[PDB]
């Protein structure tokens, strides 16, 4: 992807976006109990702890595009997804409207708590001041998406996290889009049933994790990769694509049978125009992180891409012999015989992507996540979060008010850990008075409900 064209919001009618001034990130009361160096993204260019121009780093990740055709390798990778994407039965039949916005199996109800975009921001409308969770109305929406229509431009936001030192001094802080409510809810329509049939449905045939319950599916992977493991994720994939992956993802949509029409909305991911704070720009390629099934089409490329690289590299390889999972830019997959992933890497440069990858079931990891087998029943694999990095999030808080929520949801990753790291963890978190307040769940009760969810 790469920003084609950027000025003052005011020169083109547009109001400037106003958008945070401090994170919402604070110090819990945990922050000195346990040790960590992850610190609040930077969310303005006069961050003293910068050292680096801000709007320069948020926007470098859009390092240009590759202009290409589509080519022999990515028609064969398209192919044979697509052959596999069959089997699913996916309905290119629109989403009925109540069930793509207030929630249905397989696709949760669009999000209250985020964004409505443009126009809305800038006229005081909140998705709640549309959308009613215990009404289910759609007369409103309808309203606004009639007065307003369809490819409106999307607001960039900076992502309000934690990020390593490193980061924070080179202001490198993730952009996330927020799409208008009138696309997010005709994305949803049009590819609602693809998004339900990807959620319920995660493993090598989607090639897809998006969605998936680590506790429960990580026991599969290894049943499901059962070759050489083969891993990597990316240096700015969703800012690296350049459009010719568009163009394989529509050309994959119009064989699970989308009509040309109905894969327009993928030109609007592909070309889009954006307002930050005073800016409006225009950029061509890079998935914009945010929008309506980003991390699904993101997956959905990334099996094209990978297929593509093999063909290209390994002439003579044998992709049904291929497994592939990818959240997104994070793909782990295995082949049964041994493959230079240096070698796909360096192909993928020459497809404008920055790939980074013996990989074993020891070292791999998957969504930050290791893979330990259980000692008792080796069937059944943990999800192992670093202690590290759950030490990182809960020395911080957006609202205190959750501390409860937040403690149990570590809780449920540190126990993967074993016993002796968590009740080390829940010595530390009681050693401060708000701990012993806490309803922390003991580890045989973890450990049970666990074996038992199987």
């Amino acid at each position: 992807g790469e920003i084609e064209f950027i000025e003052s919001s005011k020169d083109a009618g547009f109001p400037v976006i106003n958008t945070p001034s401090k994170t919402k990130l604070e110090p819990s009361v945990f922050h000195q109990v346990f040790e960590g160096n992850k610190e609040p993204a930077v969310l303005r260019s006069g961050d003293p702890r910068l050292k680096a121009n801000f709007e320069e780093a948020i926007f470098s990740k859009y390092i240009g595009n590759v202009n290409t055709h589509v080519d022999e390798y990515m028609l064969e990778a398209v192919d044979h997804y697509a052959g596999q994407l069959a089997t699913l039965d996916i309905s290119t039949e629109p989403m009925k409207l109540e069930d793509a916005v207030y929630g249905t199996e397989g696709l949760e109800a669009l999000d209250l708590t985020t964004s409505a975009g443009y126009p809305y921001v800038a006229l005081g409308i909140k998705k709640r001041d549309i959308l009613s969770k215990k009404t289910k109305d759609l007369t409103k929406l309808k309203e606004c998406m009639d007065k307003y229509g369809l490819n409106l431009p999307m607001v960039t936001y900076v992502k309000d996290e934690l990020r390593s030192i490193e980061k924070v001094a080179k202001g490198k802080s993730r952009l996330i889009e927020a799409s208008s409510l009138n696309d997010s809810v005709a994305m949803r329509q049009t590819f609602g049933n693809l998004y339900k049939t990807f959620h319920l449905n995660p493993g090598v045939v989607t090639g897809s994790a998006v969605g998936c319950d680590p506790d429960l599916f990580w026991s599969k992977i290894p049943v499901m990769l059962d070759g050489h493991l083969i891993a990597f994720d990316y240096s700015g994939y969703d800012a690296s694509l350049s459009p010719v992956w568009f163009a394989c993802l529509k050309m994959i949509l119009e064989k699970l049978g989308y009509t040309h029409k109905e894969t327009n909305y993928i030109d609007y991911l592909c070309n889009s125009h954006h307002l930050y704070r005073d800016k409006h720009y225009f950029v061509r390629g890079g998935m914009p992180s945010g929008c309506s099934g980003t991390s699904i089409f993101n997956s959905m490329i990334n099996n094209i891409i990978i297929r593509t690289l093999m063909l290209k590299v390994y002439k003579g390889i044998d992709l049904d012999q291929f497994r592939m999972i990818a959240y997104g830019d994070d793909v782990i997959a295995s082949y049964p015989w041994p493959i230079d992933a240096s070698l796909l890497a360096e192909a993928g440069k020459g497809y404008g992507l920055i790939m980074t990858p013996e990989v074993t079931w020891t070292n791999v990891t998957f969504l930050k996540r290791y893979f330990r087998a259980d000692e008792q029943y080796p069937f059944l694999v943990h999800p192992v979060m670093p202690m590290k990095d759950i030490h990182e999030s809960i020395r911080w808080t957006k609202d205190p008010k959750n501390t409860q929520d937040h403690v149990r949801s570590l809780c449920l990753l540190a126990w993967h850990n074993g016993e002796h790291e968590y009740e080390e963890f829940i010595r530390k978190i009681r050693s401060v008075p708000v701990g012993r307040c806490l309803t922390l769940p003991a580890f045989s009760t973890l450990r049970r409900k666990w074996l038992d969810s199987f």
